[PDB]
């Protein structure tokens, strides 16, 4: 199953990759560009096996969300993938589309470590 990362999840790419693993992590063209412009380590993602998928052109439907998050959602929609998103609205908007967008810490919670419910 693919796991598409939204740009809102950047910086914590190491975390999701190294903890959960087992998914086919995917990042977008605008995604990698976001890392490049801001100066974020996208190489750590590629290093662990995050693939970059770019669609040629697919109409994105979003009103609040910017293109870089949109492309991530779109690619997750395309593949019917797991969407790793930190932004509250990115999660809920992708959820509308039928994409299981979840926060990083929940991706870490589903890392199959089997941790007992602790307080």
């Amino acid at each position: 199953m693919f796991a598409v990362i939204s740009p809102s999840a950047f910086g914590k790419l190491k975390e999701i990759l190294g903890s959960n693993k087992n998914y086919k992590f995917v990042i977008t063209t605008l995604g990698v560009s976001f890392a490049i412009k801001s100066g974020i380590d996208i190489d750590s993602a590629l290093d662990r096996g995050v693939i970059v998928r770019a669609f040629s052109h697919k109409p994105p439907k979003v009103g609040n969300l910017p293109q870089y998050e949109s492309e991530a959602i779109m690619v997750a929609f395309e593949l019917n993938a797991l969407l790793i998103a930190e932004d509250k609205d990115v999660i809920n908007k992708a959820k509308e589309l039928g994409v299981n967008a979840i926060p990083i810490e929940e991706l870490l919670a589903s890392s199959l470590e089997h941790h007992h419910h602790h307080h």
